[PDB]
């Protein structure tokens, strides 16, 4: 589908609805995460111990948020100029990945959590073109983490 200047005018549009709404977007978020895989619990030192997802928690809010910003600054960034640039963040990313115990295979589970997520956040303007628009943006960054996770490893 590339990244038209239609596309990215689609992804622009979609990632400005999720932040609109952060502590209810990130809960919704690892709900998904735990429904495609209750195991994953045990992983995030927030959610240890617990019983449920707690829903006020500013360690697990701040960091949900920052799982979405950069899945759009991907999208506009492979439409300007036709690429996903790697950068200090993406590689210390990766190594604390690694120390906490997440694999590869972790990754569907997060982008369908994501691709799921914005089909509840942008509602009827849902389109074929948007969705192509997203998980084209998604691929291509889970390209590049997962390539700093190996590195890391
Ligand atoms: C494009 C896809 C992904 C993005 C953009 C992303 C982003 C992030 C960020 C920004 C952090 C916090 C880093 C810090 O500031 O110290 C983090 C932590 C973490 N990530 Fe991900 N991530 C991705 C996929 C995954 C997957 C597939 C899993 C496995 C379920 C996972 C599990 C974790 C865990 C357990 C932590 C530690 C949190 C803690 O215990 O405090 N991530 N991630
Ligand atoms: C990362 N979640």
């Amino acid at each position: 589908g590339a990244l038209t200047e239609s596309q990215a005018a689609l992804v622009k549009s979609s990632w400005e609805e999720f932040n609109a709404n952060i502590p209810k977007h990130t809960h919704r978020f690892f709900i998904l995460v735990l429904e495609i895989a209750p195991a994953a619990k045990d992983l995030f030192s927030f959610l240890k111990g617990t019983s449920e997802v707690p829903q006020n928690n500013p360690e697990l809010q701040a960091h949900a948020g920052k799982v979405f910003k950069l899945v759009y600054e991907a999208a506009i960034q492979l439409e300007v100029t036709g690429v996903v640039v790697t950068d200090a963040t993406l590689k210390n990313l990766g190594s604390v990945h690694v120390s906490k115990g997440v694999a590869d295979a972790h990754f569907p589970v997060v982008k369908e959590a994501i691709l799921k997520t914005i089909k509840e956040v942008v509602g009827a303007k849902w389109s074929e073109e948007l969705n192509s628009a997203w998980t084209i943006a998604y691929d291509e960054l889970a390209i590049v983490i997962k390539k700093e996770m190996d590195d890391a490893a």
